[PDB]
């Protein structure tokens, strides 16, 4: 209602590391050995991912590309800082009533992300090689402040204490 | 019409083997050998895929799951012949207004499907191990109904002469 129902019929559960909610909803049978994986990961997982206002998922990073798939509700911040340090910022949501929202945001392997919403959004979450919580690296404030000094704004933003 | 705000934002093309708009918008760089493939593959391809009534995706299969994600527009049927020779049928779509339809669905791999809509559906759809010609197949009417003749009438609406 919206946000319940969506919680209920898809059987979302707050997400340890985020302030949003979420549900595995996918894992291929299929395995790639790649190199930079530490172990056989499954080629594809996919999630819902519905995020609120106020709570923004804070900065991390996995090993792969990580697919974001806009399915309802309004636009999604992403923020990325790339391992060159540069900051970009892509748009989720529906371009018909947003111009410069994308209905699909891939964010690239190694890049730092977090995302805020100003109402509500689910998204499915694709990530491929599929998700390992080995790959994951839930960012810290200090140190990516030490990384990133030029990008302290958005890191207090997105970051816990 | 917001299809053709949709074809033209987003750069869709009529469906060769259609349809059906789409466009690959997305092809990792990361490769597995997977046990069935001819030849390395990508983990993961996606296109965005627009439909619209009356022009039905014909039935066709590859060799790995497939997976819609519904991006905007009404519900998509997803007729499933799975290899056993039963029938299934998904629906992609917001349960918010059709409490019968899901937001994801996946394709199992090998399953003979097709797609049809009541007005017009956009979704993003993923392959991984990702898209490649050699490993598609093109349903063909007179081997299907060979095949599957307790499914007749599903197979005469979703191929072509
Ligand atoms: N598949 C997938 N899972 C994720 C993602 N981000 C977080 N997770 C999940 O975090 C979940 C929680 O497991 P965990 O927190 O370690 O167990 P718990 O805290 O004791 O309930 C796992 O199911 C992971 O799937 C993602 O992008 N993909
Ligand atoms: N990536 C991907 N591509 C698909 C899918 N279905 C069809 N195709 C595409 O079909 C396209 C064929 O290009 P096409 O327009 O036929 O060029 P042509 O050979 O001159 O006709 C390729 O770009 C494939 O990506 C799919 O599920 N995933």
């Amino acid at each position: 209602e919206e946000v319940k129902r969506l919680i209920a019929l898809y059987e979302l559960t707050p997400h340890p590391a985020s302030g949003g909610w979420f549900r595995e909803t996918y894992r291929s049978d299929v395995q790639v050995e790649a190199e930079g994986f530490d172990g056989k990961r499954s080629v594809l997982t996919m999630i819902y991912y519905l995020m609120q206002a106020g709570q923004p998922d804070p900065f991390h990073r996995v090993k792969s590309d990580e697919t974001f798939v806009h399915n309802l509700g309004g636009s999604m911040k992403i923020h990325m800082i790339h391992p060159d340090g540069s900051y970009s910022c892509s748009i989720l949501g529906n371009p018909l009533e947003h111009p410069e929202a994308r209905h699909q945001v891939v964010v690239p392997r190694r890049v730092w992300f977090a995302q805020e919403v100003d109402g509500y959004c689910l998204a499915s979450v694709l990530v491929a090689p599929g998700f390992d919580f080995k790959d994951f690296s839930l960012g810290k404030r200090e140190e990516l402040i030490k990384e990133y000094p030029q990008h302290r704004d958005v890191i207090m933003r997105c970051t816990s204490s």
